[PDB]
């Protein structure tokens, strides 16, 4: 994929829990089971300063993810097809949707 102009100046959101995944199909859904090892338990993303939603964020913060993997992992051995990616764009959501959090509820606390 792409990204304007080059990567944002993005950071890694740690490695988290691996969530399970509900598509609401059989397909869908049973190709995230049969490949939920190839899936990260990370996302990246920018911080809360740049904007300060949770869609804008989930959105740019999975449009990243899903590159960094597809962009650097990829040269490292990965196959990551396009089928699979549509997974990993809801996979990693209710990652980056919990990371939001992870880092607003982290600076609030102590105020930047």
């Amino acid at each position: 994929g792409s990204v304007v102009g080059g990567l944002g100046g993005y950071m890694l959101g740690s490695a988290m829990s691996r969530p399970v995944m509900h598509f609401g199909n059989e397909y869908e859904d049973r190709y995230y089971r049969e490949n939920q090892y190839r899936y990260p338990n990370q996302v990246m993303y920018r911080p809360i300063d740049q904007y300060g939603s949770q869609n804008s964020f989930v959105h740019d913060c999975v449009n990243i993810t899903v590159k960094q993997h597809t962009t650097t992992t990829t040269t490292k051995g990965e196959n990551f097809t396009e089928t699979d990616i549509k997974i990993m764009e809801r996979v990693v959501e209710q990652m980056c949707i919990t990371q939001y959090q992870n880092e607003y509820q982290a600076a609030q606390r102590y105020y930047n």
